[PDB]
RNA sequence: CCAGGUCUCUCGUCCGG
């Protein structure tokens, strides 16, 4: 990522942007029953809570291009990626408009409950106005594509979200890029059947996880990994990524049957971005609120390991790589053991900031009772070790239960936070059912037992 | 009165076969 120029957006014929300025998060009825470090992230300029200059930390991350070649380490990883993906027949023809707009198997339809970015933001017109489910009409999404064309503007916007105390200080407030909706239809036309097939089949052939459910894949997983484990985190990993890997992403496209469309990839690397009263332009990078994003990091991720770890173990066999990754986070497997702080090492060489799993001090040997991803901890059943849960930790439970975008949600929310916290077990699951039963509000709330929760867990393997 | 992206999973409401 790195920006190219900013300038107030009047003087180049574009709209001023109202962002709304406040958050919807509020304390709870549990705000005070738990404890929890996290707040409501920084939406403005002007805010109290700032130690430091607001517009200055949002725009921090666009830190610059260490490379811009695919050198022969990528080429191979490239080689041996698209060759995974070769065994899956993935379907290279472009998905119809209706498919694209509407769904199809293994792709969802365009979210109606969001913006539909520039230029319809400014012209007061929305999804909903544009898109029917019901009768699945294309003829006006056509017209509006005819008319206004591709490769739009974004518009950059703060996400409200929770947030820890020192990036509340800091500013490290989130962006987003609202995806214009003519760019989603497009890119859902020319790439739709790609994310059917990833959608269809999480494992360590696509090495992605998006399309799994947790609660079962986690059985699956420890199978399908090699005898040793290994993993890291990245800093900032959007934003640190090089056009080489944006090539080498194309290659594998090229490689499997997409070559024609390509060019959408380049698309995603310049772009220009309205924020507030101005507009700058980004070279480099791919905005995270565009069309199959979720994807395309993830088959970067298999590229940059690949990568690393045919630079850094001489006659390293990739065909003993077992790697799973959602996005930038990823869990992986090689039969002998490999060093994190060496692939660390050579991932400096590439413009990657890569730092011990689980934000460790160190680099330490990964093992199942430590490694984790998706945020979730691995824990064989006590009577079934076969059945292995997904165990998220109680803190992070804790901080989504003190705050609420709307209490009229409370119920639905919270019997969804104990969907994830029996994992950790009946008598700290109980503990749970005791606080949120500790307060008034919360006896009013139907919560399902820990056998309850057991027994379907057992049903629906 | 609204206003804030891309996705995945699940749950709930409701409604169908
Ligand atoms: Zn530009």
């Amino acid at each position: 990522g790195e920006i190219q120029w900013m300038r107030p957006s009047k003087e180049v014929g574009y709209p001023i942007i109202n962002a709304p300025s406040k958050t919807k998060l509020e304390p709870s009825a549990f705000h005070y029953v738990f404890e929890g470090v996290k707040e409501p992230a920084v939406l403005t300029k002007n805010d109290p809570r700032l130690k430091t200059d607001f517009e200055e930390a949002i725009f921090s991350k666009y830190v610059g291009n260490k490379i811009t070649e695919v050198d022969e380490y990528m080429k191979e990883a490239v080689d041996h990626y698209a060759g995974q993906l070769m065994s899956l027949d993935i379907n290279t023809e472009q998905m119809c408009l209706e498919d694209a707009m509407y769904g199809t198997d293994g792709l969802e339809a365009l979210d109606l409950s969001t913006s539909a970015g520039y230029p319809y933001v400014a012209m007061g017109k929305k999804k909903r106005d544009i898109l029917n489910k019901q009768t699945r009409d294309t003829k006006e999404m056509q017209k509006l594509l005819d008319t206004y064309g591709i490769n739009l503007p974004l518009v950059t916007y703060v996400k409200d979200e929770l947030r820890s105390k020192t990036k509340v200080e800091q500013g490290k407030s989130r962006l987003i890029e609202a995806s214009s909706l003519n760019d989603s239809v497009a890119m859902r036309m020319a790439f739709g059947n790609l994310y059917a097939a990833f959608h269809k089949n999480p494992g360590v052939i696509t090495g992605s996880a998006v399309g799994c459910d947790p609660d079962l894949f986690w059985s699956k997983i420890p199978v399908l990994m090699e005898e040793k484990l290994f993993a890291f985190d990245y800093t900032g990993y959007d934003a640190s990524l090089s056009p080489a890997w944006f090539e080498a992403l194309k290659m594998v496209l090229e490689k499997i049957g997409f070559g024609d469309r390509v060019d959408y990839i380049d698309y995603l690397n310049h772009s220009h971005h309205l924020y507030k009263n101005k507009t700058y332009c980004v070279k480099g990078g791919m905005p995270s609120g565009c069309s199959g994003t979720s994807i395309f990091n993830s088959m970067i991720n298999n590229l940059i390991i690949r990568t690393l770890l045919l630079k850094t173990y001489k006659g390293i066999d990739l065909d003993h790589l077992k790697m799973i990754a959602y996005g930038d986070d990823v869990i992986a497997s090689y039969p002998h053991e490999v060093d994190a702080s060496l692939l660390a090492q050579s991932g400096k060489d590439y413009g990657l900031t890569m730092t011990p799993a689980d934000k460790s001090a160190t680099f330490e040997t990964v093992t199942w009772e430590n490694v984790t991803f998706l945020k979730r901890f691995f824990r064989a059943d006590e009577k079934y070790p076969f059945l292995i849960h997904p165990v998220m930790p109680m803190k992070e439970i804790h901080e989504s239960i003190r705050w609420t975008k709307d209490p009229r949600n409370t119920q639905d929310h919270v019997r969804s936070l104990c969907l994830l916290a029996w994992h950790n077990g009946e008598e700290e699951y109980n503990k749970f059912l005791a606080k949120i039963r500790s307060v008034p509000i919360g006896r009013a709330l139907d919560l399902p037992e820990y056998s309850t929760l057991y027994r379907r867990w057992l049903d629906s393997f």
